[PDB]
């Protein structure tokens, strides 16, 4: 099983990327993670219209190239984002309309693709052209007002500018098949393919949250578009709350569709997110892997034939054959957990939540009061602290998100009453566990 | 009164205070909450040694008086903090020792107490004089080196400077009766009382976290000290994670002790906390009441007529007589909840967690999309966002922490299938629920 997202994705011929912010590239903590985990890069803002053509006819690639250079220097491909869009247009363009805007759109496409010709894997040629008003129609923007054919023109222009790049139409809220927006976009791509309009891919931003939740029918959405003869890509993935199950579900949806090229999460750490408040990424503020990271990696690596327990379950240490136990079924915060003869008792029933917590009694969380070796692993009222979140590695180890240390049975102990602590991860049987 | 903390505590002859930071008195959002909820104020830094006597013999009461005046003008008494302490001493004092330091200590007490003579309800005369080494002995500091009798001298000095003030010894990690530090303090206070040393109160900072968790024996500690003939006060309360149950437990511990004068939480909003990372207070950064706030208020008002349910229970609407139900027991994120004939089924069993979530199925959370009226109330993977946290008002209403809006049966509906939304609280029967 591969150890990093990009490499794991590559095991199925796919890529796993992120959105890079040029201004954060001087931050070693940021780049260490980004360079290690992803093999695909999208400039978060540096290749947008305002950044690449600040004044009409004056193309500026300094910012975009800072991102591009970093990507290629570190073995990553690049997704160009984005050429035609109603948002983040430079002031001079916002003042345009009609034929003048139409030609500016065409000139912009030519200038940017010309500069990056032969260097970009995919280009989000047109972004967010459909409305969220429920009509399944076009967004009313200066671009749409130039004529309904603006999108088609953008793609034809792009094909000529760089016939080597995959041309994508990118949008959000087009993941749930039942949504009018999703179907409106489907009809457009269908029409394009039927009439010969150059389009090779559809990018699903995949910004999931309680307002626009992930739905299992996303797989049918991807299949529907793939059947039109275009590749599909998850371009700006982030999930409010970073549910491990939802992240794995989205990953498995892509792995289920042969035409799904790969997945790009919109950012590196939650603190780098445009929606940091939703802690929707795979790494938290201090750059540590979250429970969701492990779920995605597991999925990319093929997962397992035996689905993980749900609604509870024991945690038995392979070394002692004993289960994680809360002394005397106590509910006192600060109570250090131990290894004890497995038996049907709530004080041995642990639930691995999508947030990455290990709950017992329903409201008590496996908790670590410290980050160094020998830290006592105990129970404490659940509140979501990083010292209450864990990653269940495929090798059977259980690592604390905040500490990066493995649950360890003191002195390799195996007898009952053996205390559980944190300690540098090894491979010892006193650090491996089985979910029953 | 019973709608605010101070007023609710006053019903039992107690107070509920906070630590005030003079630098935030210009913040209306800050003062709106502070002036409304508390009837006791402790200067967070303005009455410390360094602040009141910048240079030997040269007293400055500008900052202290600003906090004192604000408190009194807004109907709050004041706890003086603090007269003798090893930490944060001014440069001129840190360089003193022996008899000279002893004299400085005595001079400082006379100057500060003389200035506030008869205006201070309680004074933390001596602060944190015991060690955390586990020996139960005195902390090794410049003060302790002047002679073991410095504490007694401090109290005798204080009593003379102002006999109208209650003189307290304040410390942290003295809440758990089994801890050696607690015993050391206990033995000293007992000795003082037997020898007539003028000590009227013992302040328990009450800083609870996974490293030094709340334990039910805290009530025993308070009761044991009270039995010595000294009042007790919870002086700097904050709880890592702000568990509703722990905050209510601490509140009830004070209400259970006749000598417990009141409770002071160490700050107004989590963003104002010296430990904001532990989100240990009763209000959020945006100033919204947290789940713990309601728990504390409810406790101060005399709890309920019957001990509230614990883990897994139905939530029945008063006006409809029907239960909060997840349509067809769906587990799909985004499923809007409804009212339905009550029956024993998991899709009707809700667990109110200490963090304020309302869980179903074990890892699904009552979730509000937006924050305005009409917002759909649904289920979504649990992650702890404020839109997944709720307050159980004694009046039977359920309010969302983020929105400040009440769970509402659409259009006062009462039939099966009536959808649930958020809406300005109205005390209506379509917004009232009972847990059975
Ligand atoms: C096989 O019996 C089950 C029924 O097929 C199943 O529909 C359910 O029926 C319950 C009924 O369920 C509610 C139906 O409306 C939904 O909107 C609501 O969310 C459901 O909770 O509630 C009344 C109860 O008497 C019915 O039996 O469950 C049946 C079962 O066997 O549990
Ligand atoms: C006679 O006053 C009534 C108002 O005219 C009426 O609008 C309503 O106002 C309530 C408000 O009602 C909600 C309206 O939307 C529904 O979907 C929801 O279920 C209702 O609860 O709720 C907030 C409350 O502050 C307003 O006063 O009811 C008023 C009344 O007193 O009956
Ligand atoms: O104020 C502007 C921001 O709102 C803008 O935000 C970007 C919007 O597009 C998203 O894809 C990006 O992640 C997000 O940063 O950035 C430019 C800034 O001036
Ligand atoms: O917690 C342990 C319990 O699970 C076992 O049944 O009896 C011994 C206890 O210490
Ligand atoms: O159990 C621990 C063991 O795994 C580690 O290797 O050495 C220290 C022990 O306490």
């Amino acid at each position: 099983a591969e150890s990093t997202l990009g490499a794991a994705a590559a095991q199925s011929g796919r890529y796993f990327g992120t959105a890079i912010a040029s201004g954060k590239l001087g931050d070693s903590a940021y780049t260490t993670i980004a360079s290690r985990e992803f093999n695909m890069v999208t400039a978060e803002n540096e290749m947008k219209i305002d950044a690449t053509e600040p004044q009409r006819g004056q193309f500026n690639f300094s910012a975009g190239d800072r991102v591009y250079n970093w990507a290629v220097q570190n073995g990553k491909q690049v997704r160009g984002h984005t050429l035609a869009w109603h948002s983040q247009q430079p002031g001079w363009m916002q003042s345009l309309s009609g034929s003048t805007l139409r030609q500016a759109m065409i000139d912009h496409i030519n200038g940017v693709m010309g500069h990056y010709k032969g260097k970009i894997a995919q280009w989000d040629v047109v972004n967010e052209a459909f409305s969220d008003d429920g009509s399944g129609g076009r967004r009313d923007s200066n671009l749409q007002r130039t004529g309904n054919d603006w999108i088609e023109v953008a793609f034809r222009t792009a094909r000529a500018a760089d016939p080597a790049a995959k041309l994508c139409y990118n949008d959000y809220n087009i993941e749930n098949w039942t949504w009018a927006k999703t179907q409106g976009v489907y009809n457009m791509v269908r029409d394009f393919k039927q009439r010969g309009v150059p389009i090779d891919c559809v990018g699903f931003q995949s910004h999931f949250n309680s307002g626009s939740p992930y739905n299992s029918n996303f797989r049918t959405t991807l299949q529907n578009f793939a059947a039109l003869g275009v590749d599909v890509a998850i371009t700006e993935l982030d999930i409010q709350g970073a549910s491990s199950s939802t992240y794995a579900a989205v990953t498995n949806d892509c792995l289920a569709v042969s035409r799904c090229l790969g997945i790009t999460v919109w950012g590196v750490r939650d603190t780098d997110s445009w929606r940091s408040g939703d802690t929707p990424l795979l790494f938290n503020g201090d750059g540590s892997k979250k429970a969701a990271y492990t779920a995605v990696l597991n999925a990319l690596n093929g997962g397992s034939s035996t689905p993980p327990p749900s609604g509870g379950g024991q945690i038995k240490g392979v070394g002692s054959g004993r289960c994680l136990d809360v002394p005397n079924a106590s509910t006192t915060d600060g109570t250090q957990v131990q290894l004890y003869d497995c038996h049907s008792a709530t004080n041995q029933q642990w639930t691995y939540t999508d947030a990455g917590e290990l709950r017992v009694y329903g409201d008590k969380c496996l908790d670590a009061a410290g980050t160094g070796n020998g830290t006592k692993v105990q129970i404490y009222s659940c509140w979501g602290g990083d010292n209450q979140k864990w990653r269940l590695n495929s090798d059977g180890s259980i690592v604390g998100v905040q500490s990066g240390l493995c649950l360890d049975a003191v002195g390799g102990g195996t007898a009952n009453g053996t205390l559980i602590q944190l300690y540098s991860c090894s491979n010892g049987s006193n650090q491996r566990w089985t979910r029953t």
